């Protein structure tokens, strides 16, 4: 039966670890997969954490399973984080969110559950954009249409543009937008372009959809929600997928949530219900230990404290990382201008160089970057800084 | 764009939980979802498990994201334990295993994989089976068929008719086997009716899949899987969909495997790749702490030690309230002999009650289990035994 498959395709941003690993050579940089790494060039636990942890070790007395949907305190912190403390969306009980595994997981659950019980037919997707978000939506049996976003030239977004090609996206049809920290380009939209997206998409009738899987790398928690809080003040539904793989560091426990908004809970509650089901036929319920520890911090005062404090140093140690690295380009002799690079928001950078110049790096210098000319700055140690930039001068 | 979404059915097991919780009459008992109970009642983290987590939280230095396929220990690990220590199929490297979110998980990426890349079209499930087979299997666009399986009057496998309901199953189709507990009926093949199945599915063509949750509960680790074992000396290829969460307590971990086999590790591989790309497109990579633990038990010959006599004072307690069960009833006064029931093999007794005396027994006296008759005798506590047993008496 198996006889005649075909070899798949290798992941263009997943399959690079299996590359990284297979060679054999000293100095090889990994700035591929986007995961924070220390000074050290470690990718270590955080403090509040392993503080959790402990506190989980100690006090659990059971391993039975959870909900369809998950612990309920961690779906009330996360909306809370999402839509503000004090919000109508959660004292009007118009959100139902369901713990699942990781972002990508609330991505291909929000996607069964479209193609299953509405009328959705089209997913719109910003160019360019994460590449596995066509894959999941495709495999959901969706098609995906991209809209226009990147500027190339000028290194910034092209809102006229924007507009332009989302014209032709028609009522019903889903948009996804980045929350923050867009992936790959790390720009994103001034709190006046998010207004002004939130109005054309009530009156175009979209149905948004945000991918919100960096929230406290951009500015901070608060301000880096502020897009999508603009959205929910004018919209009566919207999905939102997050995740807290990257600001807990808690990348392979599989912690992410998918929330449903609705005109009122009778309606949530009814398509909540849909959700769950398809839940149900994929992986019944969700696993406990990631959420549990993200539960524990959010809801704990003094962790909570901790954790902040983390996730700041993270944000600060990648903006120091990024403009040491356009210095040290200049100071190595780089015949191009790079210093657009710090308006770039999140853990990567974008723009400045071609496939090719991609893959002689690997091949001669054995520093891994996505194909696309995504390199993550997050990667960038104040020990690796003076090789990559000689490895990076030399392919321009 | 979900003002028309329609309220999706209750799931006939999982569904219980939500039920069991609303009610707030005292005497209360749960014999509904199949977990473990001791004899207090409660479900317990295993002593081994516990161990293991010390372990992890004192010598874990990253949360780095896992491989597409998950630990390559867990991954080993399983192989022996489905297969046995020194297997063909281990040595000539024609097996491939991948981590997933629970059996449930398990399921659900067969499922895909198989739709997305061969022909079948057909999945033969046992009358009567776990509820789930069905839901997931037709997720993905495969048609389920039933086979005979139980005899509902003399409470036993009717063989006969087990035969000539699959010689309709034609070559190419799937045919699920419960490796051993088979759900809900805990009647398993002899090993020498095994054998038989073995040989005519060679013989019609027909791909295995085998659903493996209950290792270790029927008679042993090595015994439950003597079926198995017959079908893979004699199959190029099949499938294996076990899960951790019964017998190792792990059930909110999500902890299970996704087993494929073809007759050489050149196919496997090139058929594996098309599996790891159904993850890719659902959940990206398993969560780490519940196969870690896993891992982590099943490598060290102390762990493993403490694990296993766990495990085999689960199966004896169950057995012996087994027998407990049915002298009560007698003692009590039953109009009926259930002693049949002594032969079922796992957690449950199935057979002797119908619809109405289930919705009987959980409205007038709060005994809660599953609608087809299916009680769990895991749930069962010297304490809880007596009034049981006299609401069971009161509406034979
Ligand atoms: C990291 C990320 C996700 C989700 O990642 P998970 O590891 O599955 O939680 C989703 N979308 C984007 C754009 C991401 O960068
Ligand atoms: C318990 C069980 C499973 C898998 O359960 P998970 O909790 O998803 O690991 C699968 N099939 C049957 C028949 C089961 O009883």
């Amino acid at each position: 039966m198996f006889e005649n498959i075909t070899t798949a395709p290798a992941d263009p941003i997943l399959g690079l670890a299996d590359l990284f690993r297979a060679d054999e050579r000293p100095g090889k940089i990994n700035l591929g997969i986007g995961v924070y790494k220390d000074e050290t060039g470690k990718t270590p636990v955080l403090t509040s954490v392993k503080k959790a942890e402990q506190y989980l070790l100690e006090n659990e007395t059971t391993k039975n399973y959870l909900g369809i949907d998950g612990i309920p305190e961690f779906g009330r912190c996360t909306q809370e984080l999402l839509f503000g403390k004090g919000s109508a969306l959660i004292n009007d009980k118009r959100a139902r969110t369901a713990q699942t595994p990781g972002g990508t997981g609330a991505l291909r659950v929000a996607a069964d559950f479209l193609a299953k019980n509405t009328s959705v037919k089209r997913v719109w997707v910003s160019n360019p954009s994460w590449p596995n978000h066509k894959s999941v939506f495709n495999s959901a049996g969706l098609e995906v249409r991209e809209y226009a976003y990147y500027d190339a030239e000028n290194h910034t977004l092209d809102f006229d543009a924007l507009i332009n090609s989302l014209n032709e996206a028609q009522a019903g049809d889903v948009v996804l937008f980045h929350g923050c920290c867009h992936n790959p380009t790390g720009i994103d939209p001034t709190l006046e372009q998010w207004q002004t997206l939130a109005q054309l998409s009530v009156e175009k009738g979209w149905l948004p959809l945000f991918d919100f899987a960096y929230q406290g790398f951009a500015r901070g928690l608060e301000e880096d929600a502020e897009g999508l809080r603009a959205f929910a003040a004018m919209h009566k539904e919207l999905i939102v997928a997050s995740s807290y793989s990257k600001n807990f560091g808690l990348y392979n426990e599989r912690v992410g949530a998918c929330t449903l908004v609705a005109a009122d809970s009778e309606t949530v509650d009814r398509a909540f219900s849909q959700m769950k089901a398809a839940i149900r036929v994929n992986y019944s319920s969700p696993p406990a230990h990631g959420a549990s520890v993200v539960a524990t911090i959010l809801s704990n005062d003094a962790l909570r404290a901790i954790w902040e404090q983390e996730l700041t140093d993270m944000r600060q140690r990648i903006q120091r990382m990024r403009q040491l690295f356009v210095n040290t380009l200049q100071e190595k002799g780089a015949n191009r201008d790079f210093s657009f690079t710090i308006k770039q928001n999140g853990m990567f950078f974008f723009g400045g160089l071609t496939k090719e110049q991609v893959l002689r790096l690997r091949e001669e210098f054995g520093v891994y970057a996505v194909a696309s000319g995504r390199l993550n700055v997050a990667g960038m140690t104040p020990d690796n800084l003076a090789p990559l930039c000689e490895a990076i001068v030399a392919v321009l």
